[PDB]
């Protein structure tokens, strides 16, 4: 029993809901949050924005320690850092970037990091800024990812259309 609420069960071990990822991680505290990360752990925007927004920007100060000590992440890589505020601990993972032509059989890849961690809250990879279509992320996974996850969707007409078109 975990402290996860409201989501739909899709299959075994993935979950979704209609929720804000940032206030979901603000009320459950889960030890892994997830962020939809770029190889430079630049935090601008999307998912990454936000996060970082709400610890005050003190995700993107240790974010920029880890890149000037480390270089940047593989896109399909991963790395664990602090929580902060939100959670024990954030995996950022590098989903591919289609607006920067990315090859999207790197979504596997990334998704793969999730099998690290037996729960996680997590945003779809890919999807929104990252360009990708939410339905394959999904798919995508499902049929991944092995471990418990809790996935957040931000916006109710994107996660109605998951739900409704889910096999
Ligand atoms: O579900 C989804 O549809 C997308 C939504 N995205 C976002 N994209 C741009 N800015 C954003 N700010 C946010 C603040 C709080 C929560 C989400 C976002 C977010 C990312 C996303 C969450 C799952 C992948």
């Amino acid at each position: 029993v975990n402290s996860f609420s409201g989501y739909l069960k899709l299959t075994d071990n993935v979950y979704i809901k209609n929720a804000d990822i940032v206030e979901e991680a603000k009320k459950v505290k889960p030890t892994v949050v997830v962020n939809a990360a770029n190889v430079y752990l630049k935090h601008g925007g999307g998912v990454a924005g936000a996060l970082n927004k709400a610890t005050n920007n003190a995700m993107q100060v240790e974010s920029d320690d880890y890149i000037a000590t480390n270089g940047p992440l593989k896109v399909g890589g991963s790395c664990v850092l602090s929580g902060h505020n939100l959670a024990k601990h954030c995996l950022h993972v590098v989903g591919p970037n289609v607006n920067k032509g990315e090859d999207i059989q790197l979504l596997k890849s990334a998704y793969e990091n999730f099998n690290q961690h037996e729960v996680l809250l997590a945003p779809l990879l890919s999807a929104g800024i990252f360009g990708a279509d939410p339905i394959h992320s999904l798919r995508v996974c499902v049929d991944t990812v092995r471990t418990n996850v809790y996935l957040a969707v931000f916006d109710k007409n994107l996660y109605d259309k998951l739900v409704s078109s889910f096999l």
